[PDB]
């Protein structure tokens, strides 16, 4: 089963598009304090990805002594891998207050003075190469992306989002894969369907029901990517060109990840077919 | 001798423009409480006006176990008021590093970057609107003055200062002094004195004998008003017009507060020790 707890962090990992390689390290029966290690590091950058909002707390991983894998938000365990992802979900849900765009209200730093997203370009330049610590708040950019940037100390973060619930991104999948169908009759039942049960309960309801488990199992179903978090540091974070390129950088990640994600679901709903 | 040390310090504060009034206040009987926390704020706006540099240091001062006032600089007492002045003024000389022009090279906020000198008022503004914390170095001002600015947390601290060593101080006041003169044959006397005595010594030639001894132990002798500090707070911190016109209320008290004690050294000088 301890291979099960490995495979299943990767499994995690990759929703956001971390080569988590847990499985590969601990499959060098390596000690525990690297392990450990690279679990917070898996564990911080997905958080930085998944567009949670929960930059303002300290979040690590860690190996327990019964085989489980525990989570922990500012040394507090918040769950535990076998509770369940759904449950990992619940258990993130009171710690986020996402608004109706679905982006973090919280601030990153903590309280003080917010500089309102809309800042023109100078204004933030002159932030960035004379101001000690700042955040603005999100404004949009192309492609119905937002965008948000943040020093602490000598670091600065780019964040830029296009929120997607897990719910949605299931939906674009669905939509991809209702594209590829050649044999019409069951199109147009799916299409039939679809005006009543959306297209995910059409499609999902074309599924056998141990996919309909399985996928109530997987993660995809709570977590998908949303964000991309770029950081520079030492003279870079104070640097408008590195600024803008890192911005640019980010926006081109979040379109590849995104893409990759729904390939990847796309995927994954088709495997639901094709053995029902 | 417990009155002289209150009289002492008021008088200390006096040479900042400061009405301590702390005589009155230990006479009307109040706590040992109310005692220290005047104190301190008396020698706090003092010291923002002294421009000795050491706002980056919390100053305190509090009753002793015999009746005296001791003096501490993060907790390390400097010296108590009984000392004596000129003490006090070598017991803050170590932690000084003025420049060639005499002013402040000490930081306010600690490490942490520091706007330039010459950041244009742009930016500034910008910086006094969005930033979160920030410090910029000395800029020169008009008339040989020259001013600086830092916000930290919700308060924005605007000082204005102008050096001048106590002795300097003291030579100017004599020059106005001799100025005053009417008998010409005196003033050219007393002008040819100073070019090798120093204009200080060549007044204090015609006196008492006592004259340098009794004035080198008036507060005069090491404390001068060097700067003066205007703070704002709330909303008002991130204003520009607000800075604007603190800037210009800070160089007006400067002018004044400089004025009156170049008048009151004057008539000092011209009648002066009267020790009784």
């Amino acid at each position: 089963q301890t291979d099960g707890i490995y495979a299943a962090f990767d499994t995690l990992m990759s929703t956001a598009g971390v080569d988590s390689q847990i499985a590969a390290l601990a499959a060098s029966e390596a000690d525990a304090g690297t392990l450990d290690a690279a679990l917070t590091q898996s564990l911080q950058e997905a958080q930085g990805r998944w567009g949670l909002g929960l930059h303002h707390l300290r979040h690590e991983a860690r190996l327990t002594d019964d085989g489980d894998i525990e989570i922990l938000t500012d040394g507090r365990p918040s769950a535990r891998v076998s509770e369940g992802f759904g449950a990992l979900a619940q258990a993130y849900a009171p710690m986020q207050a996402l608004d109706e765009r679905g982006l973090s209200q919280w601030a990153a730093l903590g309280e003080g003075y917010r500089a309102p997203g809309d800042l023109p370009l100078a204004q933030l330049k002159v932030l960035i190469e004379h101001a000690r610590d700042f955040e603005t708040d999100w404004s949009a950019g192309r492609g119905e992306t937002f965008q948000r940037v943040w020093r602490k100390g000598d670091t600065l973060f780019v964040e830029v989002a296009r929120p997607a619930s897990a719910e949605a991104a299931l939906s674009k999948a669905a939509w991809k894969v209702i594209a590829s169908i050649k044999d019409r009759a069951f199109q147009r039942e799916l299409m039939r369907r679809s005006e009543k049960d959306g297209m995910l309960g059409a499609l999902l309801g074309a599924r056998h029901a141990g996919a309909k488990a399985n996928l109530a199992q997987l993660p995809e179903a709570h977590f998908t990517v949303q964000a991309f978090v770029q950081t520079l540091s030492g003279a870079a974070a104070r640097n408008a060109e590195e600024y803008r390129a890192a911005l640019k950088t980010a926006a081109a990640a979040l379109e590849e990840y995104q893409g990759v994600t729904t390939r990847q679901l796309s995927e994954v709903l088709r495997h639901g077919l094709r053995e029902s």
